[PDB]
RNA sequence: AUCACUGGUGUUCGGGUUGUCAUGCCAAUGGCACUGCCCGGUAGCUAAAUGCGGAAGAGAUAAGUGCUGAAAGCAUCUAAG
């Protein structure tokens, strides 16, 4: 509703394309592509789109808000794109990249290579540092969550793999 | 599953031996006595013998964990995806 009513602009060099519930953005980042719900009117107008709800569909601003927040993604992507960044924290814990291959050592007694999807790219500046980089909001989400994954922040020293703006709640151990 | 090995069985293979009857007798043999009683043992069957098995992988999930995400300007694993 409220969402779904602020048009999202189109910056110059951003090309949009309709081809009925079908999205095509193009920037200087890359082409993402989205198919929007059976129940969302997306309008081109005048380097702006609007969204709103087609007739017969009892949640089409909701689904309009959703198709509007995802839009506004996907040109905010072809443009300055998104970053996220983890950091490791614990003794002898490392990270490097080569190629599209994250390499892991979490103190397991084996070694963790995490493949990078289509259109992810990761940096190490220091060795418990990763910098994603990528066109695709869910998709760079993905891919931070997934090497979370592979060592969790535990709540006693909080060691492990975090998002670098994270809040980790340590506690200490019971006495006695 | 199998019998190469280790073994069991092995009244159809060989031997020892008690009592007695017979083959004229000696010598040699056979019958009967739980296979007379025993000692070994071939093939086969067999376990205690010795080979092998339970999986890996894939698909769709449970509880659970998430990503992006509005309805509800926030938040939210969910309503779409
Ligand atoms: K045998
Ligand atoms: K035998
Ligand atoms: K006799
Ligand atoms: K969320
Ligand atoms: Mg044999
Ligand atoms: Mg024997
Ligand atoms: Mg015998
Ligand atoms: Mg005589
Ligand atoms: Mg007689
Ligand atoms: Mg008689
Ligand atoms: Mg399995
Ligand atoms: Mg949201």
């Amino acid at each position: 509703s409220r969402v779904a009513k602020a048009p999202v602009v189109v910056p110059a060099g951003v090309d949009v394309k309709i081809n009925g519930q079908v999205i095509t953005i193009k920037g200087k980042n890359g082409e993402l592509t989205r198919t929007l719900n059976d129940a969302v009117e997306v309008k081109h107008a005048d380097n702006t789109l609007t969204f709103g709800p087609r007739d017969g569909y009892a949640d089409g601003w909701a689904q309009a808000g959703t198709a509007r927040a995802l839009l506004n993604s996907m040109v905010i992507g072809v443009t300055e794109g998104f970053t996220k960044k983890l950091q490791l924290v614990g003794v002898g814990y490392r990270a490097a990249v080569k190629g599209n291959v994250i390499n892991l050592s979490l103190g397991f007694s084996h070694p963790v290579d995490h493949q990078l999807p289509a259109g992810i790219t990761a940096e190490c500046p220091t060795q418990t540092e990763i910098v994603l980089k990528g066109a695709d909001k869910q998709v760079i989400g993905q891919v931070a969550a997934d090497l979370r994954a592979y060592r969790r922040p535990e709540p006693y020293k909080g060691k492990g793999v975090r998002y670098a703006d994270e809040v980790v709640r340590t506690k200490e151990a019971k006495k006695k």
